């Protein structure tokens, strides 16, 4: 049967199912309703930066249509909705003056979700630093971000926290560090060779440290000022793609483990254990910032749950560890990516070239976190796959590959949960086709099709799959 034995009965009691978007990717009204620009507004308006020179000015226009989209998610039997608050929609300059019109939007959205029985899971940050903070402070290179972020978070807790009980601070700080400061392909476009300046060997580590310190500061403020009255929770969202040793050799197994540590351990070892991974300390040395004992104690235990964004898996091949002049966070891992084993690719690709369909990577990642980090509460905060540009409406709707994707990946998640993994929820990326960053509107991740000419929504087969699987 097309559900493949899946239903709410196949998951733990009270397990949360939801869909996910982010502010810049779906809201539109980017320069309206009082919103100030983010670093993504500037980046996307520069010719050549995004496919088709497209941008999020209008996006899906969820800003005007949010009640349609909430009605849709309820009709599809979801329990929850993960979305983000745009920092610059609340504080156009990132600090100081509050944009009351922006505040009213999120109040209206939160209130409608609750009216319709959908639980809001709210991200404070999703790639969209206010441009004013980038220019005035240097963004995530500046340790002052901890204070700036805490003040923003404090405002959101005070204003929405009587209703919002499930918060996340950040989304994928690894990708900000990697693409923003190592490879220089996302804003602020910093890297050793880059026109904007930078240093691919140092800046990614500075940025990660500042995200951890900022997360910890915001959580400390929540716990000391707001938690007694509000009785909510705050976590963080981290990307994790699986790494599998190419062979059982000592060096291939070590390579795969080095990649896990440089990928997820970079954040989880501080958040769970209060220190960076030993291998990162060993290889990165004085380029890796040191937490003071006090900072380490603030960071440790500061996530009430761990959001994992999970998509794909890679084979890893090793090498003898070498003394090397530092060049980048990427080169620091000393690993070799391989995309086939025994003459077979690890999986077929979706539309995005990085996205190999490997359902067992979901099991890999979840099992790994369970066994290594004392089985922390995990929420799968994004998982999904994309269709290419230029299909007909009917072709978008008949998304049989995405149906197969969710069935297989959720079957693997079920396997990990049935073995004891403490997973509390699962969220599909995305509710809607939307603005896919460098790919603009050429990549379609939604379970609901969005016609970008007319802005009409049409549920795809995968939406109806969820509706059938999730019926109460
Ligand atoms: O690449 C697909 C998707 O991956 C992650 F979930 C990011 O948080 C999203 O912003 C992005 O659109
Ligand atoms: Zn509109």
């Amino acid at each position: 049967n097309w559900l493949g034995g899946l239903s709410r009965a196949a998951f733990p009691k009270r397990f949360v199912f939801g869909t996910v978007t982010s502010a810049y990717q779906v809201e539109g009204m980017a320069a309206s309703g009082g919103r100030g620009p983010s670093i993504w507004d500037a980046f996307a308006h520069t010719p050549g930066n995004v496919a088709g020179n497209q941008n999020g000015d209008v996006a899906t226009d969820q800003y005007h249509r949010y009640k349609e989209d909430v009605n849709l998610m309820k009709s599809l039997n979801f329990d929850a909705y993960r979305f983000s608050i745009s920092w610059s929609r609340i504080f156009p300059d990132g600090e100081g003056r509050v944009n009351q019109e922006g505040v009213a939007y999120y109040n209206n959205l939160i209130n409608y979700l609750l009216q319709k029985g959908i639980t809001p899971y709210v991200n404070l940050y999703h790639y969209d630093l206010p441009l004013a903070l980038e220019k005035k402070y240097g963004g995530w290179l500046n340790a002052k971000m901890a204070d700036l972020f805490t003040e923003y978070a404090d405002f959101c807790f005070k204003t929405f926290g009587n209703r919002v009980k499930h918060w996340f601070t950040f989304n994928e700080p690894r990708i900000v560090a990697l693409l923003g400061y190592d490879q220089g392909t996302n804003p602020p476009k910093r890297c050793t060779k880059c026109a904007a300046g930078g240093n691919s060997a140092t800046e990614p580590y500075i940025v990660a440290h500042n995200f951890l310190l900022s997360h910890a500061a915001a959580v400390a403020r929540y716990r000391t000022k707001y938690q007694a009255a509000q009785q909510g929770k705050v976590g963080i969202v981290l990307d994790f793609n699986w790494y599998e040793a190419l062979s059982n050799s000592t060096e291939d197994q070590a390579a795969a483990q080095r990649a896990r540590d440089f990928h997820i351990g970079w954040y989880l070892d501080p958040l769970i254990n209060g220190h960076y991974p030993q291998i990162m300390q060993d290889l990165v040395k004085d380029r890796l910032p040191k937490f003071t004992p006090e900072q380490a104690r603030l960071v440790k235990g500061s996530a009430d749950y761990i959001g994992i964004n999970q998509y794909t898996a890679s084979y890893m091949k090793g090498q003898q560890l070498m003394q090397q002049t530092p060049t980048s966070y990427s080169a620091d891992w000393q690993v070799t990516y391989v995309f086939a084993k025994n003459g077979k690719p690890i999986g077929p690709q979706a539309n995005s070239n990085w996205l190999y369909i490997v359902p067992w990577g979901m099991y890999g990642c979840v099992n790994y976190i369970k066994q290594k980090y004392g089985n922390p509460t995990v929420v799968i905060t994004s998982n999904g796959m994309d269709q290419p540009a230029n299909l007909s409406r009917d072709q978008y709707l008949r998304d049989t590959t995405r149906v197969h994707f969710y069935r297989s990946y959720l079957t693997q998640l079920k396997k990990a949960i049935d073995e004891g993994a403490n997973v509390a929820g699962y969220f599909a990326w995305s509710l809607l086709d939307n603005f896919e960053w460098l790919s603009g509107y050429t990549s379609k991740f939604g379970i609901v099709y969005v016609d970008f000419n007319t802005l009409e929504r049409h549920p795809k087969a995968s939406a109806y799959w969820f509706r059938d699987m999730l019926k109460h």
